[PDB]
This record gives structure tokens, C-alpha cells and sequence, in this order.
């Protein structure tokens, strides 16, 4: 019964107090669905220029280390939201036609089958939950059931990890005052210091004071980086 | 059976060819759940300074017109994601303690009960689907069922409307070239024209050429507004 399954899982992820409890539960759930491995990968919205990818997996260390050394991240189709439908992606051979080194390496080490579910988080990070299996044998599972179950697992695990302030999911902290945020908003709209001073009935010195403090807080070189980081993560 | 309900609804929203077909189906679904009214509201990510709110409802015109004239949008708690749990919000009296003019106006015109479901879209717009009822009488409905059904309805209606390029959900168009986007990314990271010229092995003239074309395309006063709009909507 899905309604009861769902009821239990929300409560289990609600009550978790550590990252390892989240990872252990995902491992157990993968196992119940008859999967050998999981990986949880998060493409952060920033830096814009080389976005951070953070992960946690039970794949053997040699495989992860190999995936990293071959730069399979650049070709990995399982981490591209454009090829998901309804947040869901059952792996097939066609998926890997532009990622043949990855497909060959994976099949040579014993991987046969897998599935990925994804979600965009409130901070605009993209979370991907993959399950994989070394067995090519048909397991009977309702497509709808698997989809809905992984929908919850990817959301709750990453919501728990967000609540637990985990490095895998957290974007740079921008503890900005109300007034700083207000000035930032006018900045993002293309207003100059002079125009913002008129809008808010303050001096340019005051505007630039606030700009400077926000730059200082996050170690930014200018207001553009502050506004863009704020805009990207939804702080603004 | 939820699995079959879900199967039919995905197909119905997939096959829709107009906005009215989407709205008509939401109206019918509200009615099946025993609701009198629906409203579909979308808080756009931009402009940052007065974010656009676009809506479609079957509420009487006099009510909408009244809600607008009283500026109930400023106090409306049903459109604040901070008070949702799992994207879901069953209306209660406590919800409106800081929105008493709205609650009094609504109850005086005959509203008694309602529910809201929300979703953040790929473009960072926030979509809210509300159902409401003039009857205070207990309807028997499984909380889990109602939650999961509205989860699909809010997603599919707004995904259909995104596919149909509807004004309710679409953010400003930024048809930017690969090279324009690349320069934009370095801009959002805090790089100057000179630094970008060195990074990409081009002249400052070339960099500024591209900046200008992007400014011209969307009618922006400077690169900051272009980068922030791009960053906010996820174009970057
Ligand atoms: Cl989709
Ligand atoms: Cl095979
Ligand atoms: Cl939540
Ligand atoms: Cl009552």
C-alpha cells in the first residue's frame, strides 16, 4: 500500500538527526527495490563558471576514483535534466550514445541496469538520486510505483540534508540584513548607486556602505557577483 | 485507484492544445473533489523590485476586483511558501491572523474552506493552485489522496501552460548565443571586461560587443540586470 509506505517514509526522514541516517536509509531502500548501489549527486547553482558537484555513494571507491580520473562527469547523461521525464529516468542504451566511454567502463565492471530520479531544490541546486544493479534479469516492478517512491526518496533525503545543514546540498551563506537585500534588489534591476539613493531617500555613501558590507561578508570583488549569487540561489 | 487516476491525468494534460482546456480540466477536478472555486496564481521571479503575479480563476469578477482594490495580495498568506508543508496547505483560521481584512471579506461573501498546493517551476516562477468551498460541512477525503492529487494538478497544469508558451507562466525571453551566455557567466562571477578578454583570448571590444547585444535584445540598461535576470530564471 503506497499511502502507508509514504506515511512511514516522511516520518522516518523527519526524525533523522544525522547525514549517515539519511544515507543508510537510502541504501536500505535501494536494497528493498532490489538495487545494488545508489548515488546522491547535487549540482550546485554556483559558482556559475565551474558549478560544484557534491556526491555520496556506496559505489566501490575504485569506480568513483576512475569516474573522476576519466572526467566522466562531462559526458554523464544521467545528470542532465533535459533527458528526464517527470523528474524520472530509466536507463537505456540510447541514453549513452554520446557517453560510450562511460557505458563501456560501467558494463565492464559489471553494471547492467539502473534508474535516476531528480529534483530542483529551493536553493536551485539540482539533486539526482540513482539506483543501479549488476543484474540484467527482469525484476517485476510497477513503473508508477517505482516513480512515486523515488519521487519521495530524492525529495526527503535532500530536504533532511538541507535541514541538517549538510555540505552536499548547502549553497554559500548570505546572511544579509533587510536593508542590504533591498539595495541588492535595486542593483539586480540595473539601478546605479545614485538612482538607488533617490529611490530610498538616502545618500550614495549609505548605498555604497551596504554594498561594501555584503561584498565583505561573502568575499565578492563587486556588487554584480553579490546580486547574481543572491538572484541564483533565491536569496533575493 | 490512485495509480490509474494519475495515469489518466498525465495523458489528459499531455494532449491539451490550449490554455482553456487546461483551465477547464482544473475546474472539473476541483468539482470532483467537491470544491466551488479554483485559482491558479504564478509569482514570477522578475522584476525583482515588484514581482509580477499572474492568475486565472473562476471566482466571480467582483471578488477578484475587490481583492485587487484592497491590496489583499500584500497580506495573502496562501501565497507565501514559508507556510506550506510538503508543498501543501490546508486553510485554517490561524493562517489568517495577520490577514484579518482578507479573512473577514472572504467569510462575509460566503467562503468557508479551501486548500492550496504549490510548486516552483524550472524558470523559478512559483505556482499556487487553490481550491475553495462555500460549505463548512465535513467532506470525507483522505488527506494523503488530496495531497497527491493536487501535487499532480498543479505540476501538470503549469507544465502544460509552459509548453503552450502561456503568459501566466513565461518569464522574459533571453535568446542568447552560446558565446553571449559564456560571457554572461564570467560577468556573474565578478569578472571585468578586461579579465573576461584574457580568460577567453579575445579583445575587450568583442566582450563589450556581446554585452551590448544582450542589453539590446532584452532592453536592459547594463550587464548587471542581464546577468541577474539570467541567473534568476536559470538561463545561465
Ligand atoms: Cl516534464
Ligand atoms: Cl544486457
Ligand atoms: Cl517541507
Ligand atoms: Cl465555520
Amino acid at each position: 500500500d503506497f499511502f502507508s509506505w509514504r506515511r512511514t517514509m516522511l516520518l522516518r526522514f523527519q526524525r533523522m538527526e544525522t547525514a549517515e541516517e539519511v544515507y543508510h536509509e537510502i541504501e536500505l531502500q535501494a536494497q528493498q527495490l532490489e538495487y545494488d548501489y545508489y548515488s546522491l549527486c547535487v549540482r550546485h547553482p554556483v559558482p556559475f563558471t565551474r558549478p560544484k558537484v557534491a556526491f555520496y555513494t556506496n559505489y566501490p571507491e575504485a569506480w568513483v576514483s576512475y569516474y573522476q580520473a576519466k572526467n566522466f562527469l562531462a559526458i554523464d547523461p544521467v545528470l542532465n535534466p533535459e533527458n528526464f521525464s517527470q523528474g524520472h529516468l530509466m536507463w537505456n542504451d540510447d541514453l549513452f550514445s554520446e557517453a560510450q566511454p562511460l557505458w563501456e567502463a560501467a558494463r565492464a565492471h559489471g553494471l547492467r541496469r539502473g534508474v535516476t530520479q531528480y529534483l530542483m531544490l529551493p536553493n536551485r541546486a539540482l539533486g539526482f538520486l540513482s539506483f543501479s544493479r549488476c543484474s540484467a534479469r527482469e525484476i517485476p516492478i510497477l513503473s508508477d510505483e517505482l516513480q512515486l517512491k523515488m519521487q519521495l526518496l530524492v525529495r526527503e533525503s535532500l530536504m533532511a540534508l538541507m535541514r541538517l545543514n549538510d555540505e552536499i546540498v548547502m549553497t554559500p551563506e548570505m546572511n544579509f540584513s533587510k536593508r542590504e537585500k533591498e539595495i541588492l534588489r535595486w542593483t539586480a534591476e540595473g539601478k546605479t548607486s545614485a538612482e538607488i539613493a533617490m529611490i530610498l531617500s538616502i545618500s550614495e555613501n549609505t548605498v555604497n556602505f551596504h554594498q561594501k558590507n555584503m561584498q565583505k561578508k561573502i568575499n565578492a570583488p563587486n556588487k554584480t557577483q553579490v546580486a547574481c549569487y543572491a538572484a541564483a540561489t533565491g536569496l533575493i
